[PDB]
């Protein structure tokens, strides 16, 4: 109801906390020499000033500073050398840690997860968890706020992870980073190369499907080569996670719910940078155009549709604002259910460039029932109004899928819809022209305001008849077509 | 029993209020290259430090700033260029907004009307609406001190919206200003042309028709040409309006 | 019981109940005698004469229909001239005639949506059902009126002797023509089918007709259960 946009925009200005008890914890001598020993950091370090416990109601374990939540820790050791792990602080409550380790390789799972979570109190606190390692190293799964137990007891409020190595910050194969409704995560590393499923919103209880579930990755700092390889928006919800990445993104296997939206946001042009009470300036977000070279190559779209069915699809959405967004071989996917599902690669101010195959239920074909139209949606350049969708792979659509591109001048190397029909191949949006080369119709309603489609096919549809190509608006002044073959 | 003359006369000097929490929203880049975009206002800013609610006795809706009524917010764009709108703000207390909107064109109604109101507490406040719009094309109603729900609950006290425009306050054919007991207007562009049904005084609740209702539109600003259309005083109850023109 | 028009819900149910036979008639502390009752039998001229039945339909859309049921304990359950109507959704809406201990003698024509064919999508399974001397099993269903099915309308009945007078489905196809609890004979004097479900154990419809559905293949009438000893037709007549 708020947006992600309000949420990301109102979070990331704000001052830390207000803690009592700042502890301050000084590595000495004795880990600065060896530079390959392999140490505990919790039971070596940490576990002098972090004490666990029980909460009565929904526990398995407890951890917070010392005394409550609301007390600040941090470490300072500069020189440390050697390789730490924390390896199974889970349900880790706490609030304010920073691990400041310059020259000092992390592992940050090893046997068991971690955890990072706050608690819903009358002040509304974050947790705001530093590192500052060489390397990070995951390598076991990190859930960011995460449910303590099971639904009952305290509730978990927001909290703010940062991971500021300088060598990057890669992964393992089964670490599943899994951030939920309030959590965020800044890294500031160069080359973040996360080989894992990254599950930006999931169910933090139980039942509650009605959740808004809200992320963020603000990958903003990284000089690198960031490189997701599974990414798994939203889970029985209507998921809003946002990426302000560093204007060069690939990722892998991208895989959307029904109803799950993704804020993926290059960087601008030149980057960046009784009595009263005067809150500060809150600068706050528009939907701005990204710089010259931004580049999203996410290969791989699927969703996974099943639940309820409702009077509509539920429109599965992703918004980029990058000069690019170049959808490479694997195509588009898109499971079916009763009813019609979505999908809305938006683009803001960029272009739209898709080398694959439209799939639908994963296959090339996809038939799909009358109360099935399956709607796959393309909007190439909005708010400038100057962007291409060109699609360099011969597309094919079965039976009630319903195509529709809102760019400038939606290139094109070949559309088939004869084989289904009960196709609404929709152009409504096209500023002037449609350059399809190669068309195949049984019983469409296209609507192209100028073209120039240099090979048609009227196709016959069996024995019935209300079932044919219709131009169902203006065909204007400047339209073509080069070889038209009834059969 | 009062008159006019003493209330305008009183409630035209005054300190606006004494809040805390001044919210301060700046609106920084993404809104200030987009000539034509046709935002909205209330989701995509001002919901942020606006949260809606319901009153326990005759809600509808429940419009407040951030913790109560007595939290002063503001805006300050001063370059953002486009056209935005509100488009259901219904049953506004809220108090103190001013959204500073250089070179903005506003829209102060979209499918749905709006309403500017407030509680009579103890401290008996009001609200100071205002905005700095360029132009303000108010194109569906707004009522300015309605009643909240029916009757009961909170009862609503005055309330003062000021409308400063700089290129001219026009409306469309079906917006119905319609201000009430304790609502003034303050209006500073040139040539005001409402087109509209203007209805100063109103049955505030169901049966009261011994109210005093009395009203303003203080026009005193306007450098150009003033032009109502459609002009309505009093509705079951002996209203006394006053309209402080421009001499023309 | 002479009623006129009866409009149902979706998922509204009716309990008529005939009378019975003979007709009616620190501290401890003791309630009185809570005598309940069972689903008993009427007495045995025990006549509904209920003379129409509709439903309205519209809301939103569950996983199935939504089931609207009667239910009457008297031993006849005329159902006159009116017939009976079914609004459809998008889903397909579901109306349950049941009878108890008795008969149901329906003399009218089964329409949906108000209209005697009453296509239907493939969704919109609209389930007609019937249940004729339940808990006595000794109870005909008989239809005294020319019955017509469009397409995607499944009507079932189960009772012990399913009289009728003629089913007409050819035109609409896709039917599950249920006969599943059916004692022994379902006497249908005239079928009219394209692709049908059709599932009797035991009867003899004295007139066949064997109807082509088009071009599409995979679409048949399908005696898909077992045709028993006794069976009989008296006339096939392929087109």
């Amino acid at each position: 109801l708020l947006g992600w946009g309000l949420k990301q925009a109102e979070e990331a200005n704000k001052t830390p906390d207000k803690p009592d008890k700042v502890w301050r914890i000084q590595a000495g001598k004795g880990f600065n020499e060896f530079p390959n020993k392999e140490y505990d950091l919790y039971k070596s370090l940490l576990s002098s000033k972090i004490d666990g416990g029980w909460d009565w109601g929904n526990a398995a374990t407890h951890y917070w500073i010392k005394g409550g939540q609301w007390n600040k820790l941090e470490v300072d050791m500069k020189d440390a050398v050697g390789t730490y792990k924390l390896s199974g602080l889970r349900n880790f409550t706490g609030g304010d840690l920073d691990v400041n380790m310059q020259k000092a390789t992390l592992r940050l799972g090893q046997f068991n997860g971690n955890s990072f979570t706050s608690y819903k109190d009358s002040a509304d606190r974050t947790t705001r968890v530093d590192f500052n390692a060489k390397n990070i190293l995951i390598d076991n799964f990190l859930e960011i706020n995460n449910r303590v137990g099971s639904g009952a007891g305290r509730k978990a409020s927001s909290t703010v992870l940062t991971l500021q190595a300088s060598e990057g910050i890669t992964s393992s194969k089964n670490a599943e980073i899994s951030l939920y409704d309030g959590a965020t995560l800044n890294l500031a590393s160069n080359s973040v190369k996360l080989n894992g499923n990254v599950w930006m919103g999931r169910l933090q209880y139980v039942g509650a499907y009605l959740a808004p579930s809200y992320s963020t990755i603000n990958t903003s700092k990284v000089t690198g080569e960031v490189n997701f390889n599974h990414l798994t928006v939203g889970d029985h919800n209507a998921a809003q996670a946002g990426i302000i990445a560093s204007n060069k993104t690939h990722i892998g296997t991208l895989d959307l719910w029904q109803s799950a939206g993704l804020n993926i946001i290059a960087p601008p042009e030149g980057g960046y940078k009784q009595k009263t009470e005067v809150q500060p300036t809150q600068v706050i977000d528009g939907p701005f155009a990204g710089g010259k070279d931004t580049v999203v190559n996410i290969d791989r779209i699927n969703t996974k549709a099943d639940g309820t069915i409702k009077v509509g699809g539920f429109k599965a959405s992703l918004t980029t604002n990058a000069a690019h967004l170049n959808i490479g071989k694997g195509g588009v996917n898109l499971s079916n259910q009763a009813s019609g599902r979505t999908l809305l690669v938006e683009n803001l101010t960029g272009n739209i460039t898709v080398d694959g195959p439209l799939r639908v239920n994963n296959q090339v074909g996809g038939y799909a029932l009358a109360g099935s139209s399956a709607n796959f949606e393309f909007k190439a350049g909005v708010d400038t109004k100057n962007g291409t969708a060109t699609f360099n792979n011969d597309i094919s659509l079965g039976r009630f899928v319903n195509l529709k591109v809102d760019a400038h001048t939606a290139n094109f190397k070949g559309i088939d819809t004869g084989n289904g029909g009960f196709n609404t191949l929709d152009f409504s949006g096209v500023t002037n022209k449609v350059n399809i080369n190669k068309l195949i119709t049984a019983s469409t309603n296209v609507a192209v305001k100028n073209f120039n489609i240099n090979e048609l096919i009227v196709k016959t549809n069996g024995v019935s008849v209300g079932e044919y190509t219709h131009f169902s608006e203006d065909i204007g002044s400047q339209s073509r077509i080069n070889t038209v073959r009834l059969e």
